């Protein structure tokens, strides 16, 4: 079926989320990886991952805004809050024509799209609304071990290669609001406008300092000034259950992007049955293809600053970024 703007796409029920394409691109991003980007990236994490085969959550359903008076009270969902004031406007705007669920996948489907070497995400429709808020405990904390991350992921279906990417790579577009006391906006890795491998490298260096006056639970030392380092990426870089599979997306921009795109989509299936959905592949924008170079360590990074972690292969022998320590600039 062809769309009003002239978009093929193979069900036309998905016509009517092209002017939702738009608005969002246009209005919410503003055709930039900055903030709302960031955040509306995020919110597919806080909405699909809350769900348990035990303890019960209806995954990616949009519970997060439907119920947020109830999920924004969970510790792990902290600085939703302030997502959901940018994205929320647009999510209830658009609730004509999707569910919640469904909004929540598409914007960050379309929020990949903002960022250059950021894959083009599959996306499908047909997501019912959520029946009552997640429980509390099921969105992973910045201080949970390897061995709960992996148990978590795992018991959802996810192969650690799967979980490796997902969580480094959505950490290559990112900042915190609330870790750095005080400071908004503090990148995990050099350039948190560029989908690259970067936060890779940036997490398996030694951490020498703590940005601002003091720390937050499951904060650690960074190795490049003006970052942040999680120390659940810290961990997921240097155990031995995950420490090869962090290093190999080192300078493997391509490879991250391929198996960061099939965990995307399969987290926005989590809680739903694939069935009885819709492909809407079609409405999401092209990709910004990945136009820098290789991996670099930061200035005044050498080969000597990496913690080597992975036992099977060395760490990748890259270039230092030439010049002076510099810090890194908040994202605006
Ligand atoms: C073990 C898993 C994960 C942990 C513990 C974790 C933890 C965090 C924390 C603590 C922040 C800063 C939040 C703030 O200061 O308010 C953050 C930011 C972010 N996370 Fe992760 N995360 C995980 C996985 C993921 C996943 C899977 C995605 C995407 C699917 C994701 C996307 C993001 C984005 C885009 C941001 C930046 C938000 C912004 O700049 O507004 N995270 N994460
Ligand atoms: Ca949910
Ligand atoms: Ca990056």
């Amino acid at each position: 079926t062809i769309c009003a703007d002239g978009t093929s796409v193979a069900n036309g029920a998905c016509c009517k989320l092209i002017p939702v394409v738009k608005d969002l691109t246009e209005n919410l991003f503003e055709g930039e990886c900055g903030d709302a980007a960031h955040g509306a990236l995020r919110l597919v994490f806080h909405d699909a991952i809350a769900i348990s085969p035990t303890l019960g959550g209806g995954g990616a359903d949009g519970s997060i805004a439907v119920f947020n008076a109830t999920e924004l009270t969970f510790h792990a969902n902290t600085g939703i809050d302030d997502v959901l004031d940018a994205v929320g406007p647009f999510l209830l705007k658009h609730s004509d024509v999707m569910t919640p669920g469904d909004f929540i996948q598409l914007a960050g489907a379309v929020s990949l799209t903002q960022c250059n070497g950021a894959p083009r995400v599959k996306f499908v429709m047909g997501r019912p609304p959520p029946k009552a808020a997640a429980p509390n405990l099921l969105v992973p904390e910045p201080f949970d071990s390897v061995a709960t991350i992996l148990q978590r992921f795992g018991e959802l279906g996810f192969t650690k290669e799967e979980t490796v990417a997902v969580i480094g790579g959505s950490h290559s577009v990112a900042g915190a609001d609330d870790i750095v006391p005080n400071e908004q906006g503090i990148p995990f890795d050099q350039t948190p406008s560029i989908f690259d491998t970067q936060i890779f490298v940036d997490v398996q260096l030694r951490g020498t300092m703590i940005p601002g006056n003091g720390t937050t639970e499951g904060e650690v030392e960074t190795a490049v000034p003006g970052t942040v380092r999680l120390q659940s990426d810290h961990l997921l870089a240097r155990d031995a259950s995950t420490s090869c599979i962090w290093q190999s997306f080192v300078n493997q921009q391509s490879k991250m992007a391929q198996v960061f795109g099939e965990a995307i989509f399969k987290m926005s299936l989590l809680g739903q049955t694939q069935s009885k959905l819709i492909d809407c592949s079609e409405v999401i924008p092209r990709a910004i293809p990945f136009s820098h170079g290789p991996a670099t360590l930061p200035p005044g990074q050498t080969l000597k600053d990496i913690e080597q972690a992975c036992a099977a292969s060395p760490f990748p022998t890259l270039s230092t970024q030439p010049g002076p320590v510099t810090s890194v600039p908040a994202i605006p």
